[PDB]
Formats: structure tokens, C-alpha cells, sequence
């Protein structure tokens, strides 16, 4: 599923994201435009054989068990393929232990490149929240 922006927001608000750790919903927004465009079947391989899957691009080398990549944690508990599904709750509930892993939204290098320090809320201008 390709989610609209507001209808991220929307969703990702009513999961409990909105100052998760202290970051605001639209740094979330922004994190996601620019991890997956805000597909939730988004995957992308990286040189080390781990995989980035869904709309947040969580990794399989700690975070969830794909098969595939050797010596890998599953942090998440989750195969990876449930981080694709239109129901962002796996994604989401991930996510919440990745941002809490002592390096913040920082893990996300398409958000600490791409989004920190921007004006974020831009993001959720416009959006019935």
C-alpha cells in the first residue's frame, strides 16, 4: 500500500508516534517519505546481504528474521515480511525499539540526512490530526 501523507500521519499518530522519544509525528513523516516514499512494500538490499523492508526500511541484520541474512539478530521477533503489510502496526511497534536502542532516530540515515533539522512539521501541515 502507498499511503498518502496525511494518512500516514493519521495512522502513525493513532500508534503512538507522536513524541515517541521525544520526536514529533512529523519527523516520522519525513523519515518514511524518504526511507520508502511511503510504500509499504518497499524493500532495498544492502551490501552486506541484510535487506531494509516496509515503510520505515527496517533492517533483517537486527531486527527481523528474513532467512537470508547469516549471523542476524531478530530484535523484533517479527519476519521481515510482516513489516510489509498495509497495516503499519508491526512496522511501527519496531520501530518504537529501534528509536529506543541509544542512537535515537539517528538509525534512520535517510532522516538524519534528509530530515534533521529541517522544519519537520511541514510534514503534517494540512492534515486532520
Amino acid at each position: 500500500k502507498v499511503f498518502g501523507r496525511c494518512e500516514l500521519a493519521a495512522a502513525m499518530k493513532r500508534h503512538g508516534l507522536d513524541n515517541y522519544r521525544g520526536y514529533s509525528l512529523g519527523n516520522w513523516v519525513c523519515a518514511a517519505k524518504f526511507e520508502s516514499n511511503f510504500n509499504t512494500q518497499a524493500t532495498n538490499r544492502n551490501t552486506d546481504g541484510s535487506t531494509d523492508y516496509g515503510i520505515l526500511q527496517i533492517n533483517s541484520r537486527w531486527w527481523c528474521n528474513d532467512g537470508r541474512t547469516p549471523g542476524s539478530r531478530n530484535l523484533c521477533n517479527i519476519p521481515c515480511s510482516a513489516l510489509l503489510s498495509s497495516d503499519i502496526t508491526a512496522s511501527v511497534n519496531c520501530a518504537k525499539k529501534i528509536v529506543s536502542d541509544g542512537n535515537g532516530m539517528n538509525a534512520w540515515v535517510a532522516w538524519r540526512n534528509r530530515c534533521k533539522g529541517t522544519d519537520v512539521q511541514a510534514w503534517i501541515r494540512g492534515c486532520r490530526l
